[PDB]
């Protein structure tokens, strides 16, 4: 489309010229939740639907978590185009995140470096936000437009599984689906809560806490995970789900990693790289996610995906749906119907009937 090329070519470029990172995300999430956005002409199709979590997804493409932090603009992002919507990190008590600047765009490399701490307003903030629209979203959720909420620790918790705890009571009656978030570079030893141990204690827990919600409050849960996780990581991650019955997995956060050839001068900042040079290793844990799991666990495929044939690649590694942030940043928000299109195209060229129909279908050949 011509919107497709004019933000790509002279929108993003130039508000990229005249903003820093920081500040074009925040006008991003301001003209988002006051609907100032392109039309999106794309519909979504009945071969894009998909049934997984306990709801129907109207498409298969949402927003990542990090876009939305603190639940500002919901149902701007829906009037993208998103099939889905996840928001935070929320973390318990409000708090700063680290010092400016804490993000930096690698346009060279088509990605992003972030170390934002977990800038969170906070869970009884979000709470109300959700509050004042949530006859709204079940409204969305029921029409095939559900909503996920990410929880966070914050720095100076004693106890890391209280602080997830306390979110699923605070914000598990609110949403469609949970994510325990143990996969950001950026909040000291968090990673490490993906051991084996450390994942069944804090598992075990948060589990407990979701069974007590009354059944019409009640999400699925879901574990997000890292793209450095060793072979040793991973097979423990896949054990302890089985164990517990998770209910799915997010594949994957942003990498520490510094793949060989990058080119932005920011390269070297400390945080974690999303976008492009992500997107393989994120494919690549995905499809060992699937197998470990035995295609029993629905995964949510995250990183680098830009196009249909990244989405479709993800979708055939096995991801039941999939999310994007980075190319929102650098491509503007027509990238989502391009997704859609895109992915319905190539869906009709490989003989898959639907998304349904081509989850996990690497494995099968
Ligand atoms: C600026 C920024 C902030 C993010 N914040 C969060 C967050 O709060 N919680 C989270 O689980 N993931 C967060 N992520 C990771 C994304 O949700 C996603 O997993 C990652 O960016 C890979 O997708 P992408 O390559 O499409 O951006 C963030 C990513 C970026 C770039
Ligand atoms: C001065 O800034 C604008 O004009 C923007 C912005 N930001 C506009 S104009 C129409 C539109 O869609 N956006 C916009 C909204 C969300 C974005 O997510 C990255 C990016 C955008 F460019
Ligand atoms: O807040 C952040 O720094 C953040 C959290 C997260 O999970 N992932 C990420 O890349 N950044």
């Amino acid at each position: 489309t011509g919107d497709e090329r004019f933000y790509a070519e002279h929108l993003m470029p130039t508000l990229q010229g005249l903003l820093d990172p920081e500040s074009a995300h925040r006008l991003a999430v301001r003209f988002t939740s006051l609907g100032l956005l392109p039309r999106a002409r794309f519909q979504d199709s009945d071969m894009l639907e998909v049934r997984v979590l306990g709801h129907k997804f109207r498409n298969p493409v949402g927003i990542a978590a990090g876009f939305d932090k603190h639940g500002e603009a919901v149902d701007g992002l829906y009037k993208m185009g998103f099939g889905f919507v996840e928001i935070g990190s929320v973390t318990p008590k409000p708090q700063e995140g680290n010092p400016r600047p804490r993000v930096f765009r690698l346009p060279e490399d088509q990605a992003v470096i972030n170390r934002y701490g977990f800038n969170s307003h906070g869970l009884s903030v979000v709470e109300h936000r959700l509050r004042a629209r949530q006859q709204k979203q079940a409204k969305l959720t029921e029409d095939g437009l559900p909503l996920g909420v990410n929880l966070g620790k914050n720095k100076t918790s004693v106890d890391a599984a209280e602080d997830y705890a306390e979110g699923v009571r605070v914000l598990g009656p609110l949403a469609d689906y949970l994510v325990v978030n143990v996969s950001s570079p950026n909040t000291a030893g968090l990673r490490s809560l993906q051991g084996k141990a450390e994942l069944r204690r804090l598992l075990t827990k948060v589990l407990q806490e979701r069974d007590g919600l009354r059944r019409v409050h009640r999400p699925a849960v879901l574990v997000k995970i890292a793209p450095d996780l060793t072979s040793q990581d991973k097979e423990d991650i896949a054990s302890v789900v089985k164990e517990l019955g998770i209910d799915g997995l997010i594949v994957t956060n942003t990498t520490v990693s510094r793949p060989a050839g990058l080119q932005g001068a920011l390269r070297s900042e400390t945080g974690g790289l999303s976008g492009k040079p992500l997107r393989d290793l994120s494919t690549q844990t995905i499809r060992e996610m699937y197998a470990l799991t035995q295609g029993r666990v629905p995964i949510i495929g995250v990183g680098g995906v830009s196009s249909g044939q990244d989405a479709l690649e993800k979708i055939r590694a096995g991801a039941s749906l999939v999310q994007l942030y980075t190319a929102l940043t650098f491509w503007g928000p027509p990238v989502v119907g391009k997704v859609k299109r895109e992915l319905e195209a190539l869906l009709k060229e490989q003989g898959f009937g639907g998304v349904t129909d081509a989850i996990g279908a690497d494995h099968r050949r």
